[PDB]
């Protein structure tokens, strides 16, 4: 049948273009700096097989002139430039990218990397201006002005009116009456800092007697190796890409190459808060809300990435999604493993690393279950042959016995609470060593590791069992069944308080205490729980070689059990235990009421 | 000069719609089925001047006939169509939109509301598929092909070999192999589910027995009356806009008729989610990550909100910055505390929802501020004299005698431990109302009011003083430098434990307490502080009427300011005030020994 080719309403599809394709409207003079940086790619790239080209303009670079008296924000570059039939194909024709045909001309091999294939973004600058009067020259041609008005046509005459520049394109922006903003130095500034930050050829701007400052000092770290930086200049580029004060604790710098090309210098930065990865492709930061890219626990590191190989949309603000973001996402996952492995080589700045950054550290092994059993190792905690040094879970399983097999720890409030602990003496009469976690996040950790290098972590605040001769076990057993009175009758006294009542042989100096029953929250964890602003049960034990055990065990033979006199006094050794155990204290008026008694008795007054 | 007219390259504008826009390759069903209803649209408003159009095809549906055996999802509808001339300028031209045609020559008064106004949607089923037969068959002209391989040409053919349908059009869409994703019911009822939900016309889908299966089933009510709705029409627009199932418990629906037209139904579910609420435009879901939209502690709200002036991006996936959001969040929060304060007009409606998202509204309290007055009514909380039901602020100062001036309140750990806690006696006595603080939050929301219809918020817990008489003021001058001495003996002993130790007139039952200061946090803000995942000062007091501190007040007459026994009981009575105010103790092992040695003296252990 009939075959016609596709067509394009202009009037339609310029606005179309200009209005409803970028969501902000400050983004022109990104586009704007970026053509210009592609002008002088391309002139830099003739320069080197003609040195003649830079004999009118010797220096390469980007002047930015507001004028408030006059309304017009003028870009001018010393590039290439436009010749005659550019400011009519190139230029005037929509979706007609010249320096995308620049790069496919080139011989294969080329350092240049320039930054327009599209051919829409010129267009971009009439979101702010109403009427526009760029001025190009090149050395092949004439001077040449090219005005439009974002209308159905443009116009296109010979400069005869304006100074004679020598190579070039000067973009005359007539801005509109509501959006004059772009005039002061401030917002240019802004603009700059946000959006064209690391351009490779200096940006200056005429500031108010009249002068030229460079916008970005700071040069892009990720074109040079990482072989010959130094650390002053790493901690520029940090000072640079973050409001932050401090220098960067460590950098990391890497390069993947392949299939997939992309280079990142992530940083370490000296404190905690309690996003952050920039994206940069073609030299250009693009976006900073991609959450995908890294994860929520690692999301405390600073940094850059820069890639060539990524679809970026129309409005350049941010990227498709595709399974390049989980490549990039695990590569700079195991990138940042090694570094903290890297670190954790170090005894003084592992320190700080830790002191820092604990919590990102412990919510990896909480919430992550790959880099779980790595992130396992960066642990440092104190435990009883430990106190004044942190010791990891490597340098633990190495001092364990032979007949050790499990990691023993226990949780708390604070470090204090846990080290005169009444837990400890049994496990350190038989020399095994017991960890120490003060913060509220290692509970969460350690119900999902649950196990390292073979070794089951058992918490010594929940019931647990422990190895022993056969002897031993047998004359427990002769001395548990002639306490049992004691126990059932101090069950019925407690009521639901507790679960039950059994003796316990891991208490030394301690008359009772309060354990978990081996499932739900623990002491610590339900305290925990009920503390949050955003957001089990209980086996009561006691000591048999205790003088107290030993006078309560008496009262029960001659008929005791049910007195008024001991219930206040198990009542209240209850509640102590319950206290120095960890638990929270329900209704402490009475607990006062009884201390307040005994003050009485002891006072000699009634 | 020389006047030269836009131009636009069609290999590259092409290009330039196929992958850099639709970031997403999903949506590609989403404006067919938009672009069906745009022309069912069209279909109805010619039928109503003329009834006759309608007798080719009386059926307005959209019929999804997935046919797996050659790789062609088709879409059939029985809309307006296109002739033979609306196949070349209307559907082969970019960014010419015929719906906006239409629209434009409306009569005066027109009620449609067509989706249609940018012209470049028809063009993004090419992401899925490689070449496209748009079979088109209008009322005026014959059924044509319209025949693409998304290259710069098409082919328009007469159809002889296809079913010769009535009125509509029909798409055939020869999938990619790489995307045959789509062949699915699964993936098209998803798809449907998340863009094409609330489309007014019927979406017919064929599922494999040959059956057609309705897939729009739950009609929008943001058209119709809102007085007209009934609550079951409600609760099933609440299971269809969210997963959730439990029935919605209040519904606020509203309609602006300001200078930004637009339609709302909020919903309140039952319980806490811990975004929420979608926008629609012209009866299309565009996106539902807006951060301006909802306030952070009002995102437990659900529903939607639909508009009509809204500026649309290219990609119809997200919204322009235009400054008009704000309007809309400060609308949806005024339209919500109205809703707010009329479910505080009923008992057990209040009662269910306070019960659910009490944190959500003392987090509104916390941050917001424009609206902490009006949140400020909805705080429910216990009291003295309301221990059983729960009890408002202006419940509150309405109750206050004329000699009250400020509004007393209590935070602890539980409510078991703030009601009998010392610090109400001093206030039961004078007969003023405490209110009781049991949630980790409530201080958040406290200490940003810090009033209440004049009322200032003082914390019993903290230091503050209580109006007396000169006939009692003299006598407590008069006692309290008699006390001088125990005190200067008490700080000597505890040392820098606590800064100052005043003889305190609010303790009747208890022997001491133990207050935080002045300002600062308080006893559970600083244990909430030290309990969080992601993360002081006191001053004792004592009470001189009570017998335990008129014994001690004649152990240092004797030179008893330094012995060995009275240490012991400072320190001991030192951390009861420290349990009974809320606080944790520093070591409980020092404590469960000192109590043990009471427990050896009461039973006679030598
Ligand atoms: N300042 C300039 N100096 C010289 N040539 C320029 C300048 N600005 C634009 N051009 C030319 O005009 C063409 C049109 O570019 P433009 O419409 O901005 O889109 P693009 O830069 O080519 N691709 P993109 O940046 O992704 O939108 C460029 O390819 C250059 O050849
Ligand atoms: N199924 C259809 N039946 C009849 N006419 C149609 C159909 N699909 C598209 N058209 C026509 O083709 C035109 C091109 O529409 P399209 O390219 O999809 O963008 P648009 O819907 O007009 N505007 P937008 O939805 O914002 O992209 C429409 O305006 C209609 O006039
Ligand atoms: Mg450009
Ligand atoms: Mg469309």
């Amino acid at each position: 049948g009939e075959t016609f080719e596709f067509q394009a309403e202009i009037t339609q599809l310029m606005s179309l273009i200009i209005n409803t394709v970028y969501s902000n409207k400050e983004i022109f003079l990104r586009e704007l700096i970026s053509n210009a940086s592609d002008a002088l790619d391309k002139i830099r790239y003739q320069a080197l097989s003609d040195p003649k080209q830079l004999e009118t303009e010797p220096d390469l670079f980007i002047r930015i002139t507001p004028k408030p008296e006059e309304k017009v924000l003028e870009i001018r570059d010393s590039g290439i430039g436009m010749t005659k039939a550019e400011l009519i194909n190139n230029l005037g024709t929509i979706a007609k990218s010249g320096t995308k045909a620049f790069m496919e001309a080139l011989s294969a091999g080329a350092d240049v990397s320039m930054i327009g294939q599209f051919g829409v973004g010129f267009y971009s600058l009439f979101l702010v201006a109403d009427r526009v009067q760029v001025i190009s020259k090149n050395n092949e041609d004439e001077q040449y002005i090219w005005e439009s008005n974002a209308g159905g046509s443009f116009t296109v005459t010979l400069d005869e009116v304006n100074e004679r520049i020598g190579r070039g394109t000067v973009l005359r922006l007539f801005l509109k009456d509501d959006q004059l903003e772009y005039l002061e130095e401030k917002r240019i500034k802004e603009v700059i800092k946000r959006h064209s930050e690391f351009v490779a050829y200096p940006i200056q701007l005429l500031v108010t007697v009249q002068e030229l400052e460079e916008l970005n000092k700071t040069k892009p770290l990720w074109t040079r190796n990482p072989s010959d930086i130094t650390q002053e200049e790493y901690n520029a580029f940090y000072k640079s890409i973050s409001n932050d004060w401090e220098d960067p604790l460590y950098v990391k710098h890497f390069s993947v190459e392949g299939q997939l090309e992309f280079r990142a210098i992530l940083f370490i930065p000296k404190r905690a808060p309690f996003n952050n990865i920039k994206l940069y492709v073609r030299r250009v930061f693009i976006t900073d809300e991609a959450e995908d890219l890294i994860p929520e626990w690692l999301s405390f590191v600073k940094g850059v990435v820069d890639s060539e190989d990524l679809p970026l949309n129309l409005s350049r603000e941010m990227l498709q999604q595709n399974k390049i973001m989980k490549v990039i996402r695990k590569n700079i996952v195991k990138k940042l493993i090694e570094a903290f492995n890297e670190i954790a080589e170090d005894s003084e700045q592992f320190d700080k690393f830790y002191s820092a950054f604990a919590k990102n550290i412990k919510l990896g092994v909480h919430e992550d279950t790959q880099n779980r059993a790595a992130l396992a190792k960066l642990l440092r905690y104190n435990s009883t042959k430990s106190v004044d040094e942190l010791t990891s879970l490597t340098d633990y399983v190495t001092r364990m016995p032979e007949h050790q097999k499990n990691i023993y720890y226990i949780t708390g409030e604070s470090l204090k609470a846990v080290e005169k602990s009444p837990f400890l003496d049994a496990l350190k009469a038989k020399n095994f060593e017991v960890l120490f976690l003060t913060d509220p996040i290692d509970e969460y950790a350690f119900t999902q590791l649950k196990e390292f290098e073979g070794k089951t972590l058992v918490d010594i605040t929940k019931d647990f069992e422990l190895e022993e001769t056969d002897e031993e076990k047998a004359e427990r057993e002769k001395e548990i069944k002639e306490y049992e009175p004691l126990t059932k009758a101090l069950k019925d006294i407690l009521g639901d308080q507790v679960e039950k009542v059994v003796v316990s042989y891991k208490l030394l100096d301690a008359p009772a205490a309060i354990r978990t029953g081996q499932f739900g929250w623990s002491a610590n964890m339900e305290r925990i729980m009920k503390a949050q602003a955003l957001r089990s049960k209980k086996t009561f034990e006691i000591s048999p070689k205790s003088p107290i055990i030993k006078e309560l065990k008496k009262r029960v033979d001659e008929g005791g059990a049910q007195d008024k006199t001991v219930k206040d006094l198990t009542n209240l050794l209850f509640e102590t235990a319950l206290l120095t155990s960890g638990f929270s204290l329900e209704e402490p008026t009475s607990f006062a009421s009884r201390i307040n008694r005994l003050i009485s008795l002891g006072l000699n007054i009634d």
